[PDB]
């Protein structure tokens, strides 16, 4: 459940997620134009690293988030942080 449609193209879906990332504070690195890594540090001081993809699915990209490394209830509420911060770009 740590996926969802946007209403923009590649670039612009990376974008957004890209500046919703780093003003949350989240470590951005990317790995091969729609691939990117994504690390934090959770509450009570662990390392929470999950990993992006942006792909095109019928007319439209598709952002999935798939968790690396760290406690997966953080993952999961971590993503619910970001798509609320960019609610706007997600497609019903």
């Amino acid at each position: 459940m740590t996926r969802f449609f946007t209403k923009l193209d590649a670039d612009k879906s990376y974008q957004c997620l890209k500046e919703t990332c780093e003003k949350l504070g989240y470590q951005w690195k990317k790995s091969c134009m729609n691939q990117v890594t994504i690390s934090t540090t959770d509450r009570r001081n662990n390392k929470l690293i999950f990993k992006v993809n942006l792909l095109e699915m019928d007319d439209k990209i598709l952002v999935d988030f798939r968790l690396s490394k760290g406690d997966g209830l953080e993952f999961k509420r971590h993503f619910l942080k970001i798509k609320g911060k960019l609610i706007d770009i997600v497609s019903s």
